[PDB]
């Protein structure tokens, strides 16, 4: 693996790719991955990294950057709002399908959490450069969930920002993501989609996979549950499980 730069709106992305030997005797495909909210491109338990691994040893490149504001990357994070990060990640997809080492016939998006609502909305608006797509616990109704927090913690929405446990959350981020319909803008979408969802999600109820196949995918969708696993899959089993499904999803 090699760490990785890429320049948008004067600010600079830091991330890591993985490119696999087989890139020598070809152009391989490549999962880009999207990390989820005061989340990283490594996530827990080196979760992302597991999975760039595994998906190198069987011929796979990936991609992974820090959004603006969030891990190494240029910014703070009380500026991040989900439309920056969903432009960010579309110049992050321009910037692999620029790359010649890679297939662009099979470019995977995959996305954890809000980085799965992101990964979902990118797939909907240019679906023909997403060969498949992979969402880990996608926060499809992240305004539901972000409401619903504001009212058990009594959140002041005038606020110029709220402190999440020292990462700051802009006003402008509950304001942007508002006016963002998840389902509408993904439906686009007609390549096969993996939805992971561990079955003791609390941060992420995973009904919310049932939504998108309802609402976005239908038989295209296959939904593959944790039994027992938590928002990250913090658990040596339900990490295997994880890792294992995606490769069998793209192999």
């Amino acid at each position: 693996q090699k760490a990785i730069t890429l320049t948008h709106r004067g600010m600079t992305l830091r991330g890591m790719e993985h490119i696999p030997e087989k890139s020598l005797d070809e152009k391989v495909p490549a999962v880009i991955l999207f990390h989820g909210f005061t989340g990283t491109k490594l996530e827990p338990h080196r979760l992302f990294l597991k999975i760039s691994r595994a998906l190198e040893k069987q011929g796979i490149a990936s991609f992974r950057f820090d959004f603006l504001g969030s891990g190494e990357s240029d910014g703070d994070f009380e500026e991040m709002t989900v439309s920056k990060e969903i432009e960010e990640a579309h110049a992050i997809v321009d910037f692999v399908k620029r790359d010649g080492r890679i297939d662009p016939s099979h470019i995977y998006l995959l996305g954890l959490s809000m980085g799965g609502l992101v990964a979902s909305v990118v797939a909907g608006e240019r679906p023909n450069d997403v060969a498949k797509l992979i969402l880990m616990a996608p926060a499809g109704n992240m305004y539901e969930l972000i409401t619903e927090t504001i009212r058990q913690e009594n959140i002041d929405v005038t606020a110029p920002y709220f402190d999440h446990g020292g990462n700051l959350v802009g006003r402008s981020f509950l304001e942007d993501l508002q006016t963002i319909n998840v389902f509408e803008r993904a439906k686009p979408y007609d390549g096969p989609v993996l939805l992971i969802h561990g079955t003791e999600d609390d941060v992420v109820p995973h009904r919310v996979s049932h939504l998108y196949e309802q609402l976005c995918y239908g038989s295209r969708a296959t939904v593959h549950l944790i039994e027992g696993a938590n928002h990250t899959f913090d658990g040596h089993r339900w990490e295997t499980e994880v890792i294992k499904t995606i490769l069998g999803f793209v192999s």
